[PDB]
Order: C-alpha cells, then structure tokens, then sequence
C-alpha cells in the first residue's frame, strides 16, 4: 500500500491554517500532503500541518514512512490529548486531481487536533477518504 | 427535533440480528426502529436491538424519549464497554421509505455494540445518517 | 455488599463544595455520604454532591441503590465528559468514624467531576478507599 | 528530575515475566529497571519489559531518556491498545534498597500492558510510586 508525497514544505501558514492550527504570520509551519494507494488506487488524501518550532527537522523520507511515529519519537511525552472531528464533505478540486474518485461525489473527512502538555495546539491533520475506504473503530468504555 | 417510532416489537431475532447481537433462536429481542426529524427533515434512522432478558419492560413512550437514559437507568452499573464501528454504506430501500434522502446515494452508518460486566454482548445499535447530518467528535488522549 | 447512607441532605454548599463543584451561595446542592461494607467491613467512603437544579428529586432509597443509574436515567444524554483524579491521602477523622481502618494510615482517593453538554460542572464525587480495597482498570487506546 | 538506570539487560524471562508478558522460555526480553529522583528524592521505581523480537536495538542512553518515545518511534503505528491496572501494594525489599521510602509502608503500583495491532501482548510496565507522589488524571467521556 504505497504512499506518495505530493506537497511538502516549510512556509508561513495560509489563512486557513492560521485558523486550523491557531498559528500566526511569523510561525514556520511544515505542510505535508500525501495520498495513499491501496492497490491499485489512490483513495485517501492525508494533509498534515505542524509547527517547526516543536519539530525542527523533517525529510521527504520520513513522510513516505510514518509522521506519527516520527513525531511520537521526538516529543511523544509532551503530547497530551487529541481531538477528532469526523464529517462528510463534497469532493474538492484537489481531491479529484490526486485521487481516483470514480463516480464518487463525497468524502469522509477526519480532522484531528493534537495538543501538548503545556496546552498549545501543536498539530493539525485532515484525512480525506473515499466513502468505500473509510472504517473507524473505537471505544467507548461505560459505567461509573 | 421530533422522534418517530416506526417499528417496535418483541420477537425472536432475524438471522442478521442473530449475528449482530450474538443471540439464539429462543432469545426474546426488543427491536426499535426510529427516525429523527431535524426540522424539517427526516435524516437519521436509528435501529436498536437488545435482550428482553436484561430489559424486561419497555414502552413506545420510552422510545420517543431516550432509550439510552432508560437503559442506563435500569442497568448502567453492569454496562462495561461499548465498541463503535463507523463506515459508509449505500442507501437501502428502508432508508428511502423512511428518510428524506433528496439526491443522496450514501449514508454514514454508526454501529455500536454494548457489553456487560459479565462479558456478554447485550445491545446492538445501528444509526444511519444522511451525509450532511453526520458529525462525530471524540478524544483521544495521548502520552504514556 | 451492603451500602449505608450516613448523611443525606439538601442545603447550600460549604466552602469546600463551592470550590469543588463551582457552586454559589444560592445554589441548592444535594449531599450524599455513604459507606460500603464489603463483608464484613466498611471500606469505602463515597461522597456525592450535585445540583438540585438539574436533579430536583431524590430519596434515601435511591442512594442505597445507585446514584449513577438514577442520574443517567434522568439526564444521561446531557452528560458530556468526566474528569478523574486519583491520589493518596492521609486518613481523616471522618474516615475513622465511619470505616474499619484497622492499622491503616492512608486512603486511595478517587475524585470525579462530571460536566454537561452545555459545559457546566454539574456533579462532584469523592470516593475514598482503604488501600487493600482499591483496584482501577482502564484503557488506553493507542496509535494514530 | 533525574533518571537512574539500575538494571538493564537482555535475557530469557523469569517465571513472573513469563506470566506478566505472556512470554516463553525462548523469547529474548529486554528488562529495564529505573528510579526517578524528583529532587531530591528517589520516589518512583519504573520496571519495563518488552520483546527484543519487536525492538531489537536498545541502549542505556535511551533508558535515561524516554523508552516510550523510543518505542513509539520504532513501532507506534502497530501499537493498538493498552490496559492499565492501578492498585496499592506493600513495599518490597527492592523498593527499600532503591527508593527513599522514609516512614512509608505502601506504594501505588501502576501496571500497564501494551498490545499490537496483530493482537499480541508486546510490553509490560510496572510503575511503583511512593504514596505522596502519585497522581493520575484521565477521562472519561460520557453519553451515548
Ligand atoms: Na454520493
Ligand atoms: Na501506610
């Protein structure tokens, strides 16, 4: 199941990432945009954004592997909680260029905001799935 | 936001509920099928199934209110964990009769299996949303 | 495993419960103090405190049974998240009057703050265990 | 807050670790035993045990830093869930040699079992705290 890095770069945030990542003008933000090919189709589009101030070093090779493992490796003990929001959205132009969308009109979009022990929003992920390629499992634990 | 009870009954399980609820032939299962009207449209279809042996008493009035609150009220201390599985599915005939599906072809389907302290699968819920009417939030808590 | 209700009453909050429950002077708060006898010893002291404004009706019989089930029954759908803090504390005078503390000097104290969908702190529980009678299990779920 | 590595080694499992880690005779297990000095006292004793087959490489320097971050870095995407069990135990001889236990007789013991996506128990941690130095926070998330 191959992973392709489409965009990857370190720049100031766009206005959307200023809102999503609570970042300023003068914050250096890593942007990584990838697609996943679950043979033989490109079906998920993964967009990560996180502050360089906390993760100063990154490479194209780390993105073709796991950004999660890399990030946990560098500062997993400072990461406190994440908040997930899963909705469905119309496909966008970016979605149709990069994924094999067949006769699909919508996506399942998982958004995830990762915060540090000190309370700051440090990372933002937007994971866009074709409908047939989305499955989310969890608990859930009940009682007192 | 009105709630309408379409089916409601106490019978032995169909073959699908035998699989979903790990129930036998000679188990009495409550089935409740409801739709939610988030004005002014019917947009969610909620199917609950649970054993009468654990919840012997039920009414149409409890279903028009909250089955969750009722169930927690009777045996919330025995409920241990739930497991959730969220996928997307094509709409079915039952979906089109009961919900206002406009020009919609798919649904977000949340399935939830609730287990007791003694380890048994006791309840099964299948909650079917029109795509624009689905939003799921959670944590997620990270670190050691 | 018998449950004994020692105090139970509806009054304005003490200064400690003002802090613990974020309640004012003119808020009516239910206080329930119970001990659990895990035969044949009294070993846990359970203190619950919650606003009457949200749970207007209560009885001694509900406390000898389950306050959790009762509360979930009345407003479980409005309850959003709880936050738990588990520490160890020296035993207090109240602990020695009401529990069989043998040659025990400390307690395991579980504190739990329950919040509503609207964001307000609605309930506070303080559960004090003798050391040998404390066991807490959980997950914990890992990965992306 | 300094970290001291007392034992560290790669051997077959003792009979206790065979039970705790579900390991055989012919499984190579890393054992790391550390104490934490929260100035100016040694107050926590951390025992980690995990299979070399999954983490082939390790050093004394990684243990003086974070084993969690290291492990997440190597295989965080394969880690599925953990299960935690927190109880209180009498102090042992190992506890009194390595920690400053003053006039303390008991410990808060946090045990944690980490499993992989494939279902196998892969790691076991036993974290022993002096009573005054234990605080555990969590959620807890409620409702349907
Ligand atoms: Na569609
Ligand atoms: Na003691």
């Amino acid at each position: 199941t191959k992973t392709t890095v489409h965009k990857f770069g370190l720049e100031p945030p766009s206005e959307l990432i200023q809102k999503q990542l609570r970042a300023n003008l003068d914050d250096d933000i890593w942007e990584v945009i990838r697609s996943r090919k679950i043979d033989g189709e490109h079906v998920i589009l993964d967009k990560d954004y996180f502050f360089r101030k906390h993760v100063p070093h990154l490479t194209k090779e780390i993105c073709e592997n796991s950004i999660y493992e890399y990030i946990e490796g560098e500062l997993g003990l400072s990461i406190s909680y994440a908040q997930k929001e899963i909705v469905a959205e119309p496909c966008t132009d970016e979605d149709r260029e990069l994924l094999d969308l067949r006769g699909y009109d919508h996506m399942v979009v998982v958004r995830n905001y990762v915060f540090l022990e000190d309370t700051s929003l440090f990372q933002y992920t937007e994971s866009r799935h074709r409908l047939d390629k989305f499955r989310f499992v969890d608990f859930a634990r009940r009682g007192k």
